[PDB]
């Protein structure tokens, strides 16, 4: 997680950005944050049923919640998606059978006005096993070939292994840093 | 945090203690040690698929993870069973169908050489739910009076209310201090 430092060690122009990922539960979300080494991951549960998970790196931050069959159910996600520039959705590849509920909840957050501009990076996790559904049938599944007016990327990760974390999130860098 | 930083106040100096606080997934946990106001969840991953969330106040130290797995007493459970004091088992006392597997889950524990001397409270949580078996029940199906040489008490609470964690706390942070 020092590579990881070398990616985002150069947006820190102290604006205070927000990175969030998200996916149905069990996608591989916490795992993935681990990896990074950028910080503590600290928990939070700003109203009831809302676990928030938040690595602080700098100026930036990574903020992670699950979706699926929205908690009592609150979004003050709106408060969050202020000052999101990147969204990673993390998706099950071996998962055929909710695959078609992670397509509904990204489609659900895409839909929301304050993510209008929000980059978008899709990490296909749990390549190493063996039903994995490959990026060119998660990019069917999810319809993402039909996204017309969005910066996007799918990239086939292996969380416990890192395999894939720093090209999807080189990629992710150079959006953010490239326009504004 | 303030009344509950107070109990777990004459543990303190040199001694590096843990409480131990584990049960079935979404029993109430991270929601109780987020209630505690003691310091922030810190999640680890020691090992593939082992999430742990830490909470130290000074040389007390409250760990956490979800017991249940499909099966397994890991050699990595049992090095944090070597300072831990205190033992608290969550139970989420509206889960009617998944109450015998809790019963297991801890027997299984508390025939660990290294938990042989541990102080067990049993947190009978979400107990403002309709339908939660009470802490008459809960004792019953949990078969909390077949344990002998084992100091024992059940709590009922409402991990979100904050209601029950008092007492509880109250009655382990004696058990840890003036016997013990
Ligand atoms: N085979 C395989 N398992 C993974 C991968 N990433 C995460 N997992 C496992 O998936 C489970 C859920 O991970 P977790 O980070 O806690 O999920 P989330 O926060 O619910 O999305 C844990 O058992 C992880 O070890 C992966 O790429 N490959
Ligand atoms: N109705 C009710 N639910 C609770 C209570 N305490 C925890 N929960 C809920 O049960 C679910 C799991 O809580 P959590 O802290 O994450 O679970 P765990 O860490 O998996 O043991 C969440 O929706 C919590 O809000 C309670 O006392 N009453
Ligand atoms: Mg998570
Ligand atoms: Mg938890």
């Amino acid at each position: 997680g020092n590579i990881f430092a070398n990616l985002f060690k150069g947006l820190f122009g102290k604006k205070e950005m927000r990175i969030l990922m998200v996916g149905l539960d069990a996608a591989g979300k916490t795992t993935i944050l681990y990896k990074l080494k950028l910080g503590e991951i600290v928990t939070t549960i700003p109203t009831i049923g809302f676990n928030v998970e938040t690595v602080e790196y700098k100026n930036i931050s990574f903020t992670v919640w699950d979706v699926g069959g929205q908690d009592k159910i609150r979004p003050l996600w709106r408060h969050y998606f202020q000052n999101t520039q990147g969204l990673i959705f993390v998706v099950d590849s071996n998962d055929r059978e909710r695959v078609n509920e992670a397509r509904e909840e990204l489609m659900r957050m895409l839909a929301e006005d304050e993510l209008r501009d929000a980059v978008l990076l899709v990490f296909a996790n749990k390549q190493d096993l063996p039903n994995a559904m490959n990026a060119a049938e998660i990019t069917d599944k999810l319809g993402l070939h039909s996204l017309r007016h969005r910066n996007w990327y799918i990239q086939a990760t292996c969380a416990t292994s890192g395999d894939g974390l720093y090209e999807g999130l080189d990629w992710l860098s150079n959006q953010l840093r490239n326009q504004k």
